Formats: structure tokens, C-alpha cells, sequence
């Protein structure tokens, strides 16, 4: 049954005459273009090795280049070829359209043969040509891998995604000769595996490591997070027991009434909650950190406090963010044990002394203790105080943010955000 849902999965993952129509047309134009201004180039792209997965056409020309400034000789070959130019971000590369198809135009040294400069960009030549001479053939190969991890959401390196990137999984794919081998070996990988593609050997290691054939201490998987690897090994094992085009689709969101999800949440009986702020205005690559590292202060500091905090999630949409929340605890004694000295410590035991409490202290296996009052009794309480004193923890943009306004939101109110599918998966809510 295998090799008849990888044939029904091509038509999932291969492009359709229309797409591949745009490329073509680009492609041509934009070295019309290119050769006029006489200038050196070599299409780096996924595109370059018809490795591109359906429905994500885009062109990568990189333009090769001596000196130390290139930076504005490309602002212009980029600007003057590119039907239209944007800038994103030693960085700088100039991103436009020609021809309707997305189009990256970055400068890079034309190399003579290794031993980059600030190597980022110079190493991307080498690695098409590593690529180009050992992937043919295999094309769809790599669309199925691609198709099958994106389906899945763990294609891509951004820090959004934390996955495979593209360069990844041709690698995979040489290295394996398919995708299903690929998957049938991946059955058996480990969080200490060492793929090293260039010896083409695998090993034990510190970590998962898939080395660069152009640079041996270079991880291609370094953005793969770990859980993402745990979830393509298992997928792969899941796939194998019982093969699936679903795999190679998309899973369809949970379709949750408001009222359905307020259910679910009394009934595991814990306090949902979400920090809700302005988004602000950053790249993702540059968001997304933030926002997790915003989540796991959160998380700590709930643990801290003890209202046990069983799971968080995180949202970007396109004004504000949310940081969600689920905690076992909803309430909490105001009363709480604060440690004092040991009963020989005379001093620092008249001092734990003479403040004025409510109760009495008492002595407890040696040492002093105190009954004293919290400052709040709820998780919703705690973040309010917390994301309001302590937002310089959350994030240089985040707590910047978070700073100027946020607010806590439970309840119905919640659920009327949208963060329903992140609700829903946290909590592990089914169909
Ligand atoms: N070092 C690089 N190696 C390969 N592709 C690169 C590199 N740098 C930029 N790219 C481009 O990144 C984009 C992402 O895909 P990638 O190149 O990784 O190949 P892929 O994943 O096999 O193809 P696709 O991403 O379209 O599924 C493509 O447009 C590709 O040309
Ligand atoms: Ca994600
Ligand atoms: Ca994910
Ligand atoms: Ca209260
Ligand atoms: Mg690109």
C-alpha cells in the first residue's frame, strides 16, 4: 500500500503548470535582466534544483562579488532588475517580484572555492553546488519529505516553526537515497544522533546534529528544536505501522463553539487565562523568541508561586499577542509559611521577631517560622502583578509592550480571542 500513497501524495506535493509557469517566465526575464547589467550571478534556489515544493515558488539570485561593500552595488543591481523592491534584514538583501514570482536578490563574494567572510551568505553557493550534482533525479523525492513535514507543521527552520529547513531535507534525501527510507530510518533516530552526510556515516553525538558536507561544524538541523525531532520520529514510525495520505495533508482545525471549550475547561477544573498585549513591530525571527522566552518566565514564575502551572501557549496575530495560561490551582490560601532563622541566631531572630504579624511565628525542627499574607490568591491575580512590575524579564519588545498596556482574560472573553486552536491544542481537546 506504501508506494500507491506516495503516488497519491506527488499530486499533493509536486507544482501545477501554472506555478511552474510563473517560474519559467520569471527565471528568464530576470537574467535578461541580470546579463544586460553584465552582471555575475547563479541561482541558489530551491527553485535552481526543482526541489521546490507545490505552491511556494520563489527565486534566490546571488550575485558574486570581491571587496568589502556590497551592500549598496546591490541595493542598485537588485533594485534595477526587480519589478518591485522591499528591504529585508552583512544582511541587507533586496526582496521584490518580477514576473509576479517572489524574488531574492542577495550579494555574496564569488568564491574561489572556501573560506567565506563572516560566512551567513558566501556558504550558500557551495551548498548548490554540493546539491545540484547529487540531488538530481531525486527531486520529488525531497517534495514528498517537504510535503510530508508541512503538512505536519514542521517544515521550515524560522523560529516560528523550529523544523526542517528545505537545505535539511535534500540533505536527508541524498543521504538516504527517498523519502521512505528517510522515514524508515528516522524511526530509529535519537536526540544524540549525528547525521554527518559528507563521511556518510551516522553516529552518536551531544546532540542531534545532521553536519554540513561544506562545513563540518556547522549544524544543518540547528533550529530543528528537539520536541519538532521527537515529533517527525514518531510521525515516521506512525506513517510505516500504517501508511496514510493524510499525512501529507493539513489537519483541519478544531471547530469549537465558545460554549463547547468553557465545558472542557470546568470540567479539567483549572484556571485558563491569557496575557493579552500590543504586537510590536518586529520580524518574526526576532518575535517569536520573545514570545517564548515572555511564556517561560510566566510559566517559572507561576510554578514559583505555586499555582502549578501545567502548560503554556503562545499567539501572534496581526495587532495583538497572548501568552496562554493553564494552571491546576485557581485559588490559594492567602496565608503562607515564611522561613526565619535558626532558633540560635539571636539577633536575626529578634529582628524576624519584631515585625508585627496577624499570627504568632512558631518554631518548627529547629528554625522560626512565620504565618504572613500573600499579596494575591489567584494565577490571574499573580501575572497582573508580575507582567506589571516585572516586564523587562518578557523580552526587549515584549516587555516594552507589555509595559505600556496588557490585561489578563479569562472566561468567555477568551474564548471570543482568537486563540481557540492554540486553546484547544494545549489542552490536548480532540475531535
Ligand atoms: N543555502 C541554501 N541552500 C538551498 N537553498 C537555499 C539556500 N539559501 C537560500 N535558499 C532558498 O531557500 C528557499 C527554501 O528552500 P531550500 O533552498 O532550502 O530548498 P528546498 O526546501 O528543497 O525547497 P522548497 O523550500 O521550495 O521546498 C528556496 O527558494 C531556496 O532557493
Ligand atoms: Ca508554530
Ligand atoms: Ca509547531
Ligand atoms: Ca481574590
Ligand atoms: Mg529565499
Amino acid at each position: 500500500k506504501v508506494e500507491e500513497i506516495l503516488e497519491k501524495a506527488l499530486e499533493l506535493v509536486i507544482p501545477d503548470e501554472e506555478e511552474v509557469r510563473k517560474g519559467r517566465e520569471a527565471e528568464e526575464e530576470l537574467r535578461r535582466r541580470l546579463d544586460e547589467l553584465g552582471v555575475e550571478y547563479v541561482f541558489v534556489g530551491s527553485y535552481a534544483r526543482n526541489t521546490w515544493l507545490k505552491g511556494s515558488l520563489e527565486i534566490d539570485v546571488f550575485l558574486l562579488f570581491p571587496e568589502e561593500f556590497s551592500k549598496e552595488e546591490l541595493r542598485e543591481r537588485g533594485l534595477e532588475i526587480g519589478k518591485a523592491v522591499l528591504d529585508s534584514y552583512e544582511h541587507p538583501y533586496v526582496h521584490g517580484v518580477v514576473k509576479g514570482v517572489e524574488v531574492d536578490v542577495v550579494p555574496c563574494y564569488k568564491l574561489k572555492e572556501p573560506k567565506n567572510i563572516k560566512s551567513a551568505v558566501d556558504r550558500t553557493p557551495f551548498h548548490h553546488k554540493w546539491l545540484e550534482g547529487r540531488i538530481k533525479g531525486k527531486e520529488n523525492e525531497v517534495r514528498l519529505l517537504k510535503g510530508f513535514l508541512k503538512a505536519n507543521g514542521i517544515y521550515g527552520a524560522e523560529y516560528k516553526v523550529r523544523g526542517f529547513s528545505g537545505y535539511l531535507c535534500e540533505l536527508l534525501i541524498v543521504f538516504y537515497g527517498s523519502f521512505l527510507e528517510t522515514v524508515k530510518n528516522a524511526r530509529r533516530w535519537t536526540r544524540r544522533t549525528v547525521i554527518d552526510v559528507a563521511k556518510g556515516e551516522v553516529r552518536k553525538g551531544e546532540e542531534f546534529f545532521v553536519v554540513d558536507p561544506v562545513d563540518e561544524k556547522r549544524n544543518v538541523a540547528a533550529n530543528l528544536s528537539l520536541d519538532n525531532l521527537a515529533r517527525f520520529v514518531h510521525l515516521c514510525r506512525e506513517f510505516m505501522e500504517a501508511p496514510s495520505l493524510g499525512f501529507f495533508k493539513p489537519k483541519h482545525p478544531l471547530e469549537i463553539e465558545p460554549e463547547r471549550l468553557r465545558k472542557i475547561v470546568e470540567e479539567r477544573g483549572t484556571a485558563v487565562f491569557a496575557v493579552k498585549f500590543r504586537k510590536p513591530d518586529i520580524v518574526d525571527d526576532n518575535l517569536y523568541p520573545q514570545l517564548e522566552r515572555a511564556s517561560r518566565k510566566i510559566f517559572e514564575f507561576l510554578e514559583r508561586e505555586n499555582f502549578m502551572p501545567l502548560r503554556s501557549a503562545f499567539k501572534a496575530s496581526e495587532e495583538f499577542c497572548y501568552l496562554l495560561f493553564e494552571c491546576q490551582i485557581k485559588e490559594i490560601s492567602r496565608v503562607f509559611r515564611r522561613m526565619g532563622p535558626q532558633f540560635e541566631d539571636e539577633r536575626n531572630v529578634k529582628k524576624f521577631l519584631s515585625r508585627n504579624r496577624a499570627f504568632r511565628p512558631f518554631i518548627e525542627n529547629g528554625r522560626w517560622w512565620a504565618f504572613e499574607m500573600r499579596k494575591f490568591t489567584t494565577p490571574e491575580e499573580g501575572v497582573r502583578s508580575y507582567a506589571s512590575t516585572h516586564w523587562h524579564t518578557l523580552g526587549k519588545n515584549v516587555g516594552e509592550s507589555i509595559r505600556e498596556y496588557f490585561e489578563i482574560i479569562s472566561g468567555e472573553k477568551l474564548f471570543k480571542e482568537p486563540v481557540t486552536a492554540e486553546l484547544c491544542e494545549m489542552m490536548g481537546v480532540k475531535d
